[PDB]
C-alpha cells in the first residue's frame, strides 16, 4: 500500500485540528487542545488507488517539513493574518525542501461563516500565483474537507510520476 505523508499548517486557530479530526473520525470538533501535536492515520481509496494517508496535525520545525511530501497551508476566511501567514509558511517549506516546487494546497477554511474578511477571489489569485490549488472548506459542516486531503494526494502522486 502507497503511503502518503501530509502536513498540516497553519496560524493557530485556523482550524488544523478539526480538518483531521473530520477527515478520520467524521465530525466536528471545537476546543481541541491548541498545544497537542500528533499525526494521525486513514486507509482510504483515492483514484483506484488504496493508500495510507498519514497527517501530521502540526499545532506550533524544518525536521517534519524534510519527511513532509505534501502541505496543506490552512488559513481562516475571516482572518486576514492568518491569509497573510501563508506565505511565511510556504517559504518555510520551500526553505527545507530546496526545491521551488513542493506539493502544496491552498485551504480556506471556516467557509460556513457569513463574516469573511479574506475574498476568495484574492485567495484564488494567490494559489495561481503559487502555481497550487485552491479549496475552501468548513471542517464544521465538512464541506470541501475530503477534497482538500484528496486534491493534495493527486499533487504528490503527479509529483512523483514526474
Ligand atoms: N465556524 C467554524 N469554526 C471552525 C471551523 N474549523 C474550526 N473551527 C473552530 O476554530 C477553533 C480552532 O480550531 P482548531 O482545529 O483547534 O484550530 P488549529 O489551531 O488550527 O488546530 C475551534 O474553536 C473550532 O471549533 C470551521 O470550519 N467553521
Amino acid at each position: 500500500m502507497t503511503e502518503y505523508k501530509l502536513v498540516v499548517v497553519g496560524a493557530g486557530g485556523v482550524g488544523k485540528s478539526a480538518l483531521t479530526i473530520q477527515l478520520i473520525q467524521n465530525h466536528f470538533v471545537d476546543e481541541y487542545d491548541p498545544t497537542i501535536e500528533d499525526s494521525y492515520r486513514k486507509q482510504v481509496v483515492i483514484d483506484g488507488e488504496t493508500c495510507l494517508l498519514d497527517i501530521l496535525d502540526t499545532a506550533g520545525r524544518d525536521q517534519y517539513m524534510r519527511t513532509g511530501e505534501g502541505f496543506l497551508c490552512v488559513f481562516a476566511i475571516n482572518n486576514t493574518k492568518s491569509f497573510e501567514d501563508i506565505h511565511q509558511y510556504r517559504e518555510q517549506i520551500k526553505r527545507v525542501k530546496d526545491s521551488d516546487d513542493v506539493p502544496m494546497v491552498l485551504v480556506g477554511n471556516k467557509c460556513d461563516l457569513a463574516a469573511r474578511t479574506v475574498e476568495s477571489r484574492q485567495a484564488q489569485d494567490l494559489a495561481r500565483s503559487y502555481g497550487i490549488p485552491y479549496i475552501e472548506t468548513s471542517a464544521k459542516t465538512r464541506q470541501g474537507v475530503e477534497d482538500a486531503f484528496y486534491t493534495l494526494v493527486r499533487e504528490i502522486r503527479q509529483h512523483k510520476l514526474r
